[PDB]
């Protein structure tokens, strides 16, 4: 019944909410909504980096850690930071990756924007089975690219 | 956060509590009602020391249940205090069991308030289904 | 629909077998869809007990053997005997329940039957809290006056 | 097996997702099984913190936050962070526990491994009745001693 699955959910909610903070804390904008999406999405101006956030370990060990790092380390940045918790706020997240043209869906994955378009993607395979120092020095080479 | 976790196992709990009593076993929550029940309690009394195990979801809760519902001679009255779910309740019942040492799952056949029969986890774990069933049949024929 | 919610059905599905079988075991027709009450309800002829089963503690110490009790102990005893689960059986009772009308829904609750109208009922405040005596007393009596 | 010991083991394996999922989105590695322990701690290299994690309070408002913390807070943390479930994973734990070369077995409870030599290890008894603080100043002085 609904009454175990509620709690369920409020448990799990719970749980998660370091894992946003991790990001929110970090000055990246949740978007939880499909319509904060399409909100920011439409108006995005400059460079943005996009976190789709996860809850499994390569998301806490690896993306997280190295998307917020890289934007406070190097002198090159996106002028926005966001995310989008995939498997969590799913209508958000389902609505952010209809922006990514070409790109499957992955998660966690990085993106980032000029304008809402991708000029650079960093999907999942390109992070679990990596170390930081690897995904840092992408994302990195990627500002300096584009920032 | 410490509200959705106790929240979350006394949610995911109620089914292990419902198997004893869709069963008839009253459950005794706090030291309060063990003390209460011990106290009023007369004839004869399956106590189910309940946990959240698999032992006690495969063996002893349905060897408790099956044994009163279709045993010719049974308790009295049937109760169960839950392990590790309600802590005081169960430390109390447990005082009533002076000859006894602790284990869950447990089962306690009682006279009054005196322990008559008991089978611990050790008699319960590594059995079968028939196997619990006839030694609580055989507590109930002889008491 | 997900991996909580069919574990907890599966789970929940083989808890309430034993809860079942204690009726079935005395002849208590199961009514298990809304159809199958249907059906039932309308080439129904003479006396029906209905028991509306429940995974509470007074339908297993006092509904459930008082109903089998007094189905056995009683000159006078109904043509037919049926139950319904709430709660596990949801549209099953729910279908039930609408031939009760002039009944507040309960659980356990029985009732007694001429024909498709309700003759008898007894509520679950009048099985929780009272004797195996009153309550086949109750059963009995309504037994006398209808069937 | 029968349908009610499967459908329970179904329902605690998901209903411990959760408490799985506090370790693994902190990026603690799961050992569930006893040839993951040996295959793990026979290879293992550096520093290791190993969480014997099991359901209960203790657990879910002590050890797992105060582990978590830890791992991410201080300077210097183990090279692995790796995770056995007591009274889930029973051969995983058993195996683990086997590497604790005299000490007593509790739940939760935490090793710090240096290779796979016991270097600290924290019981029950140093968890239970303790707050974060003191935990947590237990684990870092850990750490900072061996890392």
């Amino acid at each position: 019944s609904n009454a175990m699955s509620m709690a369920y959910e409020e448990y799990m909610r719970q749980l998660v909410v370091p894992m946003r903070r991790e990001l929110t804390g970090a000055g990246f904008e949740e978007l939880t909504t499909a319509e904060e999406v399409e909100n920011f999405m439409e108006k995005a101006e400059g460079t943005t980096l996009v976190v789709v956030n996860s809850v499994c370990g390569c998301a806490a060990g690896l993306a997280r850690p190295a998307a917020t790092q890289a934007v406070l380390q190097n002198d090159k940045t996106p002028d926005n930071t966001v995310t989008v918790f995939a498997g969590q706020d799913k209508e958000a997240t389902a609505k952010m990756r209809e922006y990514f043209t070409g790109a499957a869906p992955s998660s966690p994955s990085m993106a980032l924007l000029k304008g809402k378009e991708v000029v650079h993607f960093i999907p999942r395979h390109e992070i679990e089975g990596h170390d930081m120092e690897e995904i840092m020095k992408n994302l990195t080479a990627a500002f300096d690219a584009h920032c």
